[PDB]
């Protein structure tokens, strides 16, 4: 009789199937494109004979049930709540089932897991055979319903100008089941009013792209707008079901197969120097089975006020040759897929979510991997007592001053480039000897890569 | 802690075990159809009786083991080379032992040979009960490893 609504249908997203919380359970900023279902496999028996009378028969028998299908698509709308005043994406138990099959815990280090200034979600724990386990409810209007134990096949993000920031997620279950009975009020558990208005507080604009691309063999960072980009996080899973002639079987458990975090990125050709241009010259000049590339794709834009922003960070990528787009105007398209240090080492990636970003954070986010802990932006090399020169056979301990004062790691490395005429410790004690009249200078670079440079030219003479 | 692919191979043909330079070693370009390995042979001795609760157990022995088998391919890639200005194929040292049991000799007439024009082989110099001696080494991506003694048995 009462005909059930595609727009009145809500999505809860659980951990676990008895005492539904706020906790472990949540209202999903779901989408007009919903779609889910359960389908099985079948056979036919047909007989083939050579008789006058041939058998024109057909038996049908079902023999299994295949993965249950969810895909929906969901705003990327960072936010702070007010329970923890931390940084938490709405849809936070997603990104820890996309990331590691840990319980979920915000306060670790492996995993989605917040901080005071923004959400960071890395893969260094993903190496398993089973993810981290939820339940898709659907309430349609009145009438429950939810999947068995789903897990997050692949999440779809794109990054297009003219289009508003969304991710598109995507995964199978074990057994759709409809419910009877509710499981928990959605009331209360479903977001108030105040948390969204908190929530669209944030927005994040796509059309605010900007690139971080900076090679580790050469670097050589690029200036590169952005045309429209993609990029995805598969886990390739596959579930498992037996194999029963006498009656129907549904999947049992599955084995996640082999992380792939590839992207695909367009953008103009330009002239001006390290252009788009240049960057495909060298690329096809310097024709390298293995690339190695510092890939900082950052949604949103970055302002020194605070402003809602997403960010990607791959540490060594893989860029694959680029193939020159024809169109209109010349605009090319990037392919990479971010590889690891060790295959199994983790250390893909990881992203940043959160409404307040500064152009410090978001630097301190790539190069160290927090936006809460601060690195090195400037290096001047200090004399032990503001000496500049030195004559031979003299020792000289140099000494060192970085920026911030805040800076977690600011011990920094000694080392002797041009000139050779004096040598360096690990301390820093710079010494001569006879026959040392040349200019020499003195460098000095942080161990956290910031890519800072403490250089001064000390005028080595002869002496008296 | 890493695993080792088979793209990252490369494979030197050496006649020496020791003192290694570029007259001695040279690299050479496999596919990937490139394979080595050794097998072993083993032996089960069992019980055979006729009676009633008879013994039903059996034992190895591991008692030899075979000739290293290893194979790869390469392209055919004739050059002259600008320390001798003489033609020169990149695995010459492959085919003279292929071709003679003597030492090798690019000065000479006989076994793989160049000249200023072409390189040469020819089997004038066969006859020979073990033909000249080759050692392959072979890099997979950090470690090493190599087949002592080899010899080429065809091309």
């Amino acid at each position: 009789m009462s005909l059930q609504l595609l727009r009145n249908t809500r999505i809860f997203v659980s951990t676990v199937k008895t005492g539904h919380n706020k906790t472990n359970t949540q209202e999903i900023l779901v989408q007009d494109d919903i779609s889910w279902g359960q389908d099985s496999n079948s056979t036919d028996i047909t007989v083939n004979e050579a008789g006058p009378r041939p058998t024109r028969g057909s038996k049908r028998f079902n023999d299994s049930l295949n993965a249950a299908e969810w895909s929906f698509s969901t705003y990327i709308l960072p936010y702070k709540d007010k329970n923890t005043s931390k940084q938490i994406v709405p849809d936070y138990m997603l990104w820890h089932a996309l990331s590691s099959g840990r319980a979920i815990n915000l306060e670790g280090t492996t995993g989605a897991h917040n901080n005071a200034t923004n959400f960071m979600v890395n893969f260094k724990d993903n190496s398993y055979h089973e993810l981290a386990m939820l339940h898709i409810y659907i309430l349609t209007d009145k009438t429950w319903s939810y999947i068995d134990s789903c897990q997050i096949n692949q999440a779809e993000v794109n990054v297009d100008i003219e289009d508003i920031g969304r991710v598109t997620w995507s995964g199978n279950g074990n057994q759709l089941i409809p419910l009877d009975e509710q499981p928990f009020d959605p009331d209360q558990i479903g977001i108030d009013d105040e948390t969204y208005m908190t929530i669209q507080g944030s927005y994040i604009k796509n059309k605010l792209t900007i690139l971080k691309i900076k090679d580790m063999d050469t670097n050589k960072s690029y200036d590169i707008p952005i045309t429209g980009g993609t990029f995805t996080i598969n886990n390739n899973i596959t579930y498992l079901t037996p194999n029963v002639m006498s009656r129907v079987t549904i999947p049992i458990g599955s084995f996640t197969g082999a992380f792939e975090l590839t992207g695909s990125l367009t953008a103009y050709l330009n002239d001006k120097s390290l252009g788009s241009m240049e960057l495909y010259k060298d690329l096809i000049k310097t024709l390298k089975v293995v690339n190695r590339f510092e890939i900082a794709l950052v949604l949103g834009g970055e302002y020194d006020d605070e402003r809602p922003a997403a960010i990607l960070v791959a540490k060594q990528a893989h860029v694959n040759i680029p193939t020159i787009e024809t169109d209109d105007v010349l605009g090319t398209s990037v392919e990479f897929k971010a590889i690891p240090s060790d295959l199994d080492a983790g250390d893909e990636g990881y992203l940043g979510f959160s409404s307040k970003y500064t152009r410090t954070t978001i630097n301190n986010l790539i190069v160290n991997g927090d936006g809460a802990t601060d690195a090195v932006t400037a290096i001047t090399v200090k004399s032990a007592g503001n000496v500049t020169t030195l004559n031979r056979s003299a020792t000289l301990q140099m000494s060192v001053e970085v920026t911030p004062s805040s800076a977690r790691n600011k011990e920094v490395t000694w080392a002797i480039t041009a000139g050779d005429a004096a040598t360096i410790n690990a301390t820093g004690l710079l010494r001569a000897d006879a026959s040392k009249t040349g200019a020499v200078t003195v460098e000095a670079t942080a161990k956290d890569g910031s890519g800072v440079k403490g250089t001064k030219v000390i005028t080595v003479t002869a002496g008296g």
